[PDB]
């Protein structure tokens, strides 16, 4: 069902010096679900009941996102895809995950969790994943009409635009998403953002890591190697696709299609599809869980 309410009281473990936050429900196996920009682990809240049962339910707020600390003191070279990593790492290594994980990502959470994936590729048991970052991409494949917004963040424009006006978190989230968010579910994905300044640098930060005609070089090279990877791997994958969709014109989407031992199912929604169809997301997730814990 639908609803303002987080799945579960978070929790928090020190990392790197900081305080992060997450969600750990139950026992068994992990399922992890990985947020990516400018949500939370709030994102998860409707689709993790779905899975109640199935094993360990985890939901992780990255660095300077959700609950977890900001890192002080921020800039313009502050939370790019290396540092995200270097916590998320870390915390997964703290949580004590064992060798049969399942994750679940979108996003960015999708870039974090299907390197990570890679480099621990011994202990995944699957992969679902949606609004995958699946490759390095160009501008052509953004649609027309989103190029500007983007070409904007990751300008001199941006800092103005995200530090200043919040966009990412006003305009951006609840434009792609097709139900309008309420008054209370806006207010949990504002919380880690309500103060002007640095607190709101990660929504900026993330746009200008996506990798686009070879920039950042970095990143480039992180997603080449784990989608050379992913297109040859017999990991159990779910590719979680919807309709209409967005940000996107469909040349990724035949990337992922080529991939190896994959599931495919369609749900209904834009960008943050969560917010349209969590019992869709949630069943689909339980159904291909449930075929690798029979
Ligand atoms: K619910």
């Amino acid at each position: 069902s639908l609803g303002a309410k987080p799945f579960g009281e978070k929790k928090f473990i020190e990392i790197k010096g900081r305080r992060m936050a997450y969600i750990d429900e139950g026992t068994g196996d992990p399922i992890l679900f990985q947020h990516g920009n400018p949500t939370s682990s709030y994102l998860w809240r409707n689709i993790m009941p779905h899975c109640a049962g199935l094993g360990r339910l985890i939901a992780c707020d990255l660095i300077g996102m959700g609950d977890s600390d900001k890192l002080d003191p921020s800039g313009p070279e502050r939370y790019a895809y290396a540092e995200h990593r270097d916590y998320l790492d870390a915390l997964w290594e703290a949580l004590d995950l064992g060798d049969r994980v399942v994750l679940v990502v979108h996003d960015w959470g999708s870039a974090l969790g299907f390197d990570w994936a890679r480099r621990h590729r011994e202990r995944v048991q699957g992969i679902a994943y949606m609004e995958a970052i699946a490759m390095p991409i160009e501008w052509a494949d953004f649609p027309e009409q989103d190029r500007d917004l983007f070409q904007a963040f990751r300008s001199q424009a941006g800092e103005e635009l995200v530090l200043q006006d919040n966009v990412f978190v006003e305009q951006v989230l609840p434009g792609l998403i097709l139900r309008p968010l309420s008054e209370a579910e806006m207010a949990a994905y504002r919380e880690p953002f309500l103060a002007a300044g640095e607190a709101r640098r990660p929504t900026l930060s993330w746009p200008r890591q996506i990798p686009i005609a070879g920039t950042p070089a970095d990143v480039v090279a992180i997603a080449r190697d784990y989608a050379g990877w992913l297109s040859e791997s017999p990991i159990p994958k779910l590719f979680i696709n919807a309709e209409p969709g967005a940000l996107t014109t469909g040349r990724m989407r035949d990337f992922c299609r080529t991939w190896p031992n994959q599931t495919e199912i369609t749900v209904a929604g834009a960008f943050f599809i969560q917010e349209d169809s969590p019992d869709e997301i949630g069943a689909a997730i339980a159904a291909f869980v449930r075929r690798l814990r029979p």
